[PDB]
């Protein structure tokens, strides 16, 4: 269970300084979506911001010193108005998430089954620990209600990164310091992502 059922409820309950909505609109067909940034799923803000160097981005970030889990709205309920706008304005969506696991692992899902498999292959070739989840796996990112699918095509890739994998990319794993301690692994990973994104969405 999430604390809030939708964005309006979160907005009416939380101080606006405790969260932030951040957008970058470039007209790229692909949108990078991170609805659980900041302290909600740590590291997803930094990955999103780096990818926004070449692609449009939507970021919702939890900015509390503690307790950011209360700001998590599951994807099938996430309706913040700028997210609805940006998703509908784009052809395709890549949606970044974190989950709790100490081992390094990347779980890839979504509605775009061909591109999801291709991403997994490209990550595995590059030495990253990715697996493809199929249609019946729980939380596969396939619901029409999932924000990531509310695009012009309906085709998404869901990237779920374990705690271990996310912590491997930063010198200091904090709200304050991830953004200024990205390591060589961070850039290696984001580069694999930039190569995939440019080749897969011509
Ligand atoms: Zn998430």
């Amino acid at each position: 269970e999430d604390v809030y059922q939708n964005f309006e409820e979160l907005k009416n309950n939380e101080d606006p300084s405790d969260y932030g909505v951040v957008t970058k609109e470039t007209g790229s067909p692909v949108l990078v979506l991170a609805i659980h940034g900041g302290g909600i799923e740590g590291g997803t803000s930094e990955v999103a911001r780096e990818l926004s160097k070449e692609y449009s981005m939507y970021l919702f970030e939890g900015l509390k010193s503690a307790g950011n889990s209360v700001l998590h709205i599951t994807s099938t309920h996430f309706d913040e108005p700028r997210a609805l706008k940006m998703t509908g304005n784009h052809e395709y969506v890549i949606s970044l998430h974190g989950y709790a696991e100490e081992d390094q692992q990347i779980e890839v899902g979504g509605t775009d089954r061909v591109r999801a498999a291709d991403l997994v292959e490209k990550l595995q070739h590059a030495g990253f620990p990715a697996v493809l989840l199929n249609m019946d796996h729980p939380h596969a990112g396939v619901s029409p209600n999932n924000i990531a699918n509310k695009s012009k095509t309906g085709l998404s890739i869901q990237i779920e990164m374990s705690t271990g994998f996310r912590k491997s990319l930063f010198g200091i794993f904090s709200l304050k310091s991830r953004a200024v301690t990205q390591n060589e692994r961070f850039y290696e990973f984001t580069e694999v992502m930039f190569r995939f994104l440019k080749n897969s969405y011509l």
